[PDB]
C-alpha cells in the first residue's frame, strides 16, 4: 500500500493601506484607583494572568497590518 | 490500496484600504474605581485570566487590516 | 481499492474601503465604580475569565478589513 | 471500489464600501456602579467568562468589512 | 508500503504601507493608585504573572506590519 | 419727653445630645458628567454663584447642635 | 429730652454632645468630569463665585457645635 | 439733651463635647477630569473666585466647636 | 447736651472639647487631571483669586475650637 | 457738650481641648496632572492669586484652638 501525499498551497495575497495625513491626536486618561485581595495563589500551567493594573496604551501605527499563517500536516500510522 | 491526496489551494485575495485623512481624535477618560476580594485561586491549564483592572486603550492604526489563515491536514491509519 | 483526492479551492476575493477624511471624534467617560466579590477560583483549561474591570477603549482604524479563512481535510481508515 | 473526489470551490467575491467624510462623533458615557458577589467558581472548558465590568466602547472604523469563509472535508472508512 | 510526502509551499504575500504624514500625538496620563494584596504564590510552568502595575505606553511605530507564518510536519510509526 | 427702654432678655436654653455608638457609615459615589455653556457674566453684589460643579460631602459629625441668636435694637428721631 | 437706653442681656445657654465611639468611616468617590465653557466675567461686589470644581470632603468632627450670635444697636438723630 | 446708653451684656455660655475614641477613618477619592475654559476675567472688590478645581479635603478634628459672636453700636447725631 | 456711654461687655465662655483617642485615619487621593484656559485678567481690589488648581489636605487637629469675637463703637457728629 | 466714652470689655474665656492619644494617620496622594494658559495679568491691589497649583498637606496639631478678637472705637466730628 504506497500512499502518496502532495502539499503544495500557492499564496499570492497582498494587504495594503495608504493615509496621506495622521496625527493631531489627543489621550488625557485621569487616573483612578484599584485595590485587589487575594492569599492563595497557583498557577502550573501556561498561564497569563494579570492583577490589579492601571494601564494606559496609545498605539498609532501607520500601518499596523497583520497577517497570520499557520500550516500543519499530521501523519499516523 | 494506493491513496493519492492533492493539496493545492489557490490564494491571490486582496485587502486595502485607503483614507485620505484621519486625525482630531480626543480620548479624556473620567477615572474610576474598582475592587476585587479573593482568597482562592488556581489556574493549572491555558488560562487568560484578568483581575482587577483599570485600563484605557487608544487605537489609531492608518492601515489595521487583518488576515487570518489556516491550513491543516490529518491522516489516520 | 484506490481513492484519489483533489482539493484545488481557488480564491480571488477582494476587501476594500475608501474614507475620504475621518476624525472629530470624541470620547469622554465619566469614571464609574465596580465592585467584585469571590473566595474560590478554579480555572483548568483554555478560559479567558475577566473579573473586576473597568475599561475604554478607542478603536479608530483607517482600514480595519478583516478576512478569516480555514481549510480543513481529515482522513480517516 | 475506487472513489474519485474533486473539491474545487472558486470565489471572485468582493466586499467595499466607500464613504465621503466622517467624523464628528461624540462618546459621553455618564459613570455608574455595579456589584457582583459569588462564592465558588469553576471554569474547566473553553469558557470566556466576564464577571463585573463596567466598559465603554468607541469603534469608528473607515472600512470594516468582514469576510468569513470557511471549508471542511471529512473521509472516514 | 513506500510513502512519499512532498511539502512544497509558496508564499508571495506582501503586506506594505504608506503614510504621508505623521505626528502631532499627545499622551497625558493623570497617575493613579493601585494596591495588592497576597500572602501565597506558586508559580511552576510557563507563567507570564504581573500583579500590581501602573504603566503607560506609548507606541508609533511608522510601520508596524506584522507577519507570523508557522509551518510543522508530524511523521508517526 | 423723656424716653427709657429697658433691655434684658434672659436666656438659659440647653441643647445636648448623647450617641452611644456611631459609625459604620459607607459612601460611594459613581461618578457623573455635567457640562455648562455660558458667554456673560455680570456679579456686582452680594452672591453665592456655584457653575459647573460635581461635589461629594461626608459629614458625619458626633455633636452637630447649632444654636442662632440675633438681638437688633434702632432707635429713630 | 432725656433719653435713657438699657441694654443688658444675659445668656448662660451650654450646646453638648457625647459620643462613646466613633469611627469605621468609608468614602470612595468614583470620580467624575466636569466641563464648562464661558468667556466674559465681570465680578465687582463681595462674590464667592465657584467655577467649574470636583470636589469630595470628608467632615468627621467629634464635636462639632456650631453657635451664633450677634448684636446690634443703632441710635440715630 | 442728655442721652444715656449702658451696654453690658453678659456671657456665660459653654460649647463642649465628648468623644470617647474616633477613628478609622478611610477617604479614597477615585480621580477625576475638569476642564475649564474663559478668556476675560475682571474682579475689583472683594471677590473670592475659584476656577478650576480639583480637591479633596480630610477634616478630622477631635473638637471643632465654633462661636461666633460679633458686637456693634453706632451713634449718630 | 451732654452723652455718656458705658460699654462693658463681660464675656465667660468657654470652649472645650476632650477626646480619648484620635488616629487610624486614611487618605488615598487617586490623581486627577485639571485644564484651564483663559487671555485676560484683572485683579484689582482685595481678591483671593485661585485657578487651576489640584489639592489635597488632611487636617487632624486634637483641638480645633475656633472662637471669633469682634468688637465695634462708631460715634459720629 | 462734653461727651464721655467709657470702653472697659472684660474677657475671660477659655479654649482647651484634651487628646489622650494621636496618631496612625496615612496620607498617599496619588500624584495628578494640571495645565493652565493665560496671557495677559494685571494685578494692582491686595490679590493674593494662585495659579497651577499642585499641593498636599498634612496638617496634625495636638493643639489648633484659634481665638481671634478684634476691637475699634471711631470717633468724628
Amino acid at each position: 500500500g504506497s500512499v502518496q501525499i502532495v502539499y503544495k498551497p500557492v499564496d499570492l495575497s497582498k494587504v495594503t493601506s495608504k493615509c496621506g495625513s495622521l496625527g493631531n491626536i489627543h489621550h488625557k486618561p485621569g487616573g483612578g484607583q484599584v485595590e485587589v485581595k487575594s492569599e492563595k495563589l497557583d498557577f502550573k500551567d501556561r498561564v497569563q494572568s494579570k492583577i490589579g493594573s492601571l494601564d494606559n496604551i496609545t498605539h498609532v501605527p501607520g500601518g499596523g497590518n497583520k497577517k497570520i499563517e499557520t500550516h500543519k500536516l499530521t501523519f499516523r500510522e
